[PDB]
C-alpha cells in the first residue's frame, strides 16, 4: 500500500529543534510543510546515523507506515538523502519513563494499569501482524496525552538491552513474541517502580548467571501478589508457558476495573 507512506521532498519539513540524540540518531522537533496544502504540522524527525539499499529502507518503512492501532506508533514519512529521517507525529510530553520519573507522586493506581492495557494492546496487534519488537521497554512507549501511550522503535533493527531481553535472546539470540512478554514484563516493572532502573548497579555481563540462578526483579511495593504474579509468568524461563498479550490485556483490564485492589499507593 504505498499511499501509506509519504516520500518527503527536503523542502516539506524543517528541523526546527533538538529534542534529543543518542547512539542510533538524533530526534527532531519539526514542522511539516506539506507542498500545497497551507498547513504547518508539528512533528518528530528522527535522523538516523549516517551508515543498505533505498528499496530496503523503503521496504521497511512501509511496513512501518502500514500500522493501523491506537497504540502503535506509525511512520508518517520519510526523507532518503544521506542519511535516512523518520517523520512522525509529535508526542508532546516525550517517552513514558521519563514521564513517571517527573510525574511519580501524581500517578495513581488507574493510570498505571491503563498503561499497562495500552502497551499490551498494542505488542497484541504487532503480533497479530507477525511483528516482533525486539526492544520493548519503557523508554520506547511515547505518551501523546498522559492516558494514550503509543509504542515505538518496533522493527528499527531492520549496544543490546540486555536487562529487558528473555534468557533465550541472551543465550541463543532467539527472538520472538513471547520473548517480547518478557520485555513487557520489564516494562511493567518500570512503571511499578515509577522509573527504576531494572537490575541497578549489575553489569549486563552478569544478568544471565543472574536469570540462571531463579533470580527476578523484586515485587514493586506498590504491587500486591496478583499483579506481581503476572509479571512473574513474563520472566519463565519456558517461553511457551509465559502469558500471551491477548491474557495480558484481558488480566490488565479486569484489574483497571478496581485499580486500587490490586495497587496500593499512598
Ligand atoms: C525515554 C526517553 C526518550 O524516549 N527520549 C526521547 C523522546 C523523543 C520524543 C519525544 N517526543 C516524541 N514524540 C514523537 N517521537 C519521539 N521520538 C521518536 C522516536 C522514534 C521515532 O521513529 C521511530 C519510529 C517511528 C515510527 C514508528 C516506529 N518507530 C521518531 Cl521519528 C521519533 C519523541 C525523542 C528523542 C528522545 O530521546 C532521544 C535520545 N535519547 C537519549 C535516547
Ligand atoms: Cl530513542
Ligand atoms: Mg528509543
Amino acid at each position: 500500500n504505498q499511499a501509506l507512506l509519504r516520500i518527503l521532498k527536503e523542502t516539506e519539513f524543517k528541523k526546527i529543534k533538538v529534542l534529543g540524540s543518542g547512539a542510533f540518531g538524533t530526534v527532531y522537533k519539526g514542522l511539516w510543510i506539506p507542498e500545497g496544502e497551507k498547513v504547518k504540522i508539528p512533528v518528530a524527525i528522527k535522523e538516523l546515523r549516517e551508515a543498505k539499499a533505498n528499496k530496503e529502507i523503503l521496504d521497511e518503512a512501509y511496513v512501518m507506515a502500514s500500522v493501523d492501532n491506537p497504540h502503535v506508533c506509525r511512520l508518517l514519512g520519510i526523507c532518503l538523502t544521506s542519511t535516512v529521517q523518520l517523520i512522525m507525529q509529535l508526542m508532546p510530553f516525550g517517552c513514558l519513563l521519563d514521564y513517571v520519573r517527573e510525574h511519580k507522586d501524581n500517578i495513581g493506581s488507574q493510570y498505571l494499569l491503563n498503561w499497562c492495557v495500552q502497551i499490551a494492546k498494542g505488542m497484541n496487534y504487532l503480533e497479530d501482524r507477525r511483528l516482533v519488537h525486539r526492544d520493548l521497554a519503557a523508554r520506547n512507549v511515547l505518551v501523546k496525552t498522559p492516558q494514550h501511550v503509543k509504542i515505538t522503535d518496533f522493527g528499527l533493527a531492520k549496544k543490546v538491552p540486555i536487562k529487558w531481553m528473555a534468557l533465550e535472546s541472551i543465550l541463543h539470540r532467539i527472538y520472538t513474541h513471547q520473548s517480547d512478554v518478557w520485555s513487557y514484563g520489564v516494562t511493567v516493572w518500570e512503571l511499578m517502580t515509577f522509573g527504576s532502573k531494572p537490575y541497578d548497579g549489575i553489569p549486563a555481563s552478569e544478568i544471565s548467571s543472574i536469570l540462571e540462578k531463579g533470580e527476578r526483579l523484586p515485587q514493586p511495593p506498590i504491587c500486591t501478589i496478583d499483579v506481581y504474579m503476572i509479571m512473574r509468568k513474563c520472566w519463565m524461563i519456558d517461553a511457551d508457558s509465559r502469558p500471551k498479550f491477548r491474557e495480558l490485556i484481558i488480566e490488565f483490564s479486569k484489574m483497571a476495573r478496581d485499580p486500587q485492589r490490586y495497587l496500593v499507593i499512598q
